[PDB]
């Protein structure tokens, strides 16, 4: 690395996160994820944590038989699943192409083509008598129950999806049976894990364990965060459609990780610190500055040509030394964000510690999967946060995680009588 410029580094120094402010912010979500736990303050919480009524010991046990259905970006699979016995998970499932004329007319047109496959693929397999539970894996659900009602040859019980944390964790359990936390971080970010039933007081028991669905996106409305926002958090608060609210995801989330950089970026141009104080109409323009294009920034090999061809492309004409310097605000932003994220991670493993470690968390989202370094900087801050854990990581991903998925929720539904 060349010697950084000293007035550059003041700025994005603002970003820097010591241990003493994650472990602040660490305390201050756990005793908003106790609040959120208890009845008595659950209703005036802002971490809500969910009770998701997946429980440690599976339930509906009547239901063996179900259709687990993937709908990707363009084509989607439908698949049979028998549950058997460790459970048993066998499939058979087949491909289907979404034609362009499909793609290109309206949702419910949409739906009516799929509900068409599925029909084919139940006679294919002479299952149109058997009315399945269906699971989605990846509204729709409402499509998809108008679709079939409007073909009336088969009947078909389209159950709830679980949270994307929870299919996270359980798809991820699959492979990996210590798997008990689920994570997400993507545009939005969010975690589930399996907390003790005694302290999931909205539900009563206490045996065993359920997954608790966080929603700690909303952390921040008491103002738990409001020593560590800067002027572009307040900004990007400000502008955005749900202002005082989601604090916590503001710093982390996708949603809003290129508009902090592009915010940055203007901080710097106005300081005469980048693109000789002349920024684009384009820099200026909000939401210019794509999430992507961080990750993209922070991918450069060191030649600065990546950097300089998004640059480019938002009209501006940079040096070699201003292509160093958006890297240096790129990551200076994903290094607070897998911060804050760390500290939000920590208080949930050191919570589950309490009550009890070798602990494995699955972990997804186009944050964690595609931006070149954060994952690692990301489990360092954590391991760091969390001694006497050891934490392993995997990410989601034969089709066998998402039938898991399929059956847990078509269960669940069984369970809570549809
Ligand atoms: C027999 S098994 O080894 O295949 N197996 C998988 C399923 N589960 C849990 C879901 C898992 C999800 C991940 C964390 C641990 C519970 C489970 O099925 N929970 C349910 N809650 C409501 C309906 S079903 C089990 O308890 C054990
Ligand atoms: O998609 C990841 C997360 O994004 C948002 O925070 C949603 O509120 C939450 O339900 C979801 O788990």
């Amino acid at each position: 690395k060349p010697m950084p410029l000293t007035l550059v580094e003041q700025i994005l120094a603002e970003f820097q996160l010591q241990e003493e402010d994650l472990k602040k912010v660490m305390r201050r979500m756990q005793k908003e994820m106790d609040r959120g736990l208890r009845l008595e303050t659950h209703e005036e919480a802002s971490v809500k944590m969910l009770p998701t009524y997946v429980r440690s010991t599976p339930e509906g046990s009547e239901v063996g038989d179900f259709l687990s259905l993937d709908l990707g970006g363009t084509n989607f699979r439908v698949m049979l699943v028998k549950v058997g016995e460790q459970w048993s998970v066998k499939t058979k499932h087949q491909m289907y192409s979404i034609p362009e004329d499909a793609m290109t007319g309206t949702a419910e047109m949409l739906f009516d083509y799929i509900s068409e496959c599925i029909s084919d693929f139940l006679d294919k397999h002479q299952m149109k008598h058997k009315k399945l539970p269906l699971g989605f894996t990846f509204n729709v659900v409402g499509l998809l129950r108008d679709a079939i009602k409007r073909r009336g040859d088969f009947e078909m019980d389209v159950v709830a999806m679980v949270n994307d944390t929870v299919a996270t964790m359980i798809s991820c359990y699959y492979e990996d049976h210590q798997c008990e936390v689920g994570m997400i971080v993507g545009t939005g970010c969010n975690a589930c894990y399996m907390e003790e039933m005694q302290n999931v007081e909205l539900v009563e028991g206490d045996e065993g364990r359920m997954c608790v669905n966080t929603e700690w996106g909303a952390f921040g409305d008491s103002g738990e965060l409001d020593e560590f926002l800067l002027e572009y958090d307040r900004l990007v608060d400000e502008s955005s459609a749900n202002p005082g609210q989601q604090l916590y995801e503001k710093l982390i989330g996708g949603k809003y990780m290129g508009e902090l950089v592009r915010l940055v970026l203007l901080r710097l141009v106005d300081e005469n610190l980048l693109f000789h104080g002349e920024a684009s109409e384009q820099l200026r323009t909000r939401g210019a500055f794509e999430t992507r294009f961080v990750s993209q920034v922070e991918s450069d090999t060191g030649d600065r040509k990546q950097i300089y061809n998004i640059l480019s492309t938002l009209g501006l004409r940079p040096s070699t030394t201003d292509c160093d310097i958006v890297r240096r605000a790129c990551e200076s932003v994903s290094t607070r964000a897998a911060h804050m994220c760390s500290a939000g991670l920590a208080g949930v493993i050191n919570r589950m510690r309490e009550s009890r470690m070798r602990i494995t968390v699955g972990v997804d989202g186009s944050v964690y999967k595609l931006h070149p370094s954060f994952k690692e900087r990301f489990h360092a801050s954590v391991r760091r946060l969390t001694p006497s854990c050891e934490i392993t990581f995997i990410e989601s991903e034969s089709g066998r995680g998402a039938a898991l998925v399929s059956a847990v929720a078509c269960k669940k539904a069984c369970m809570l009588g549809q």
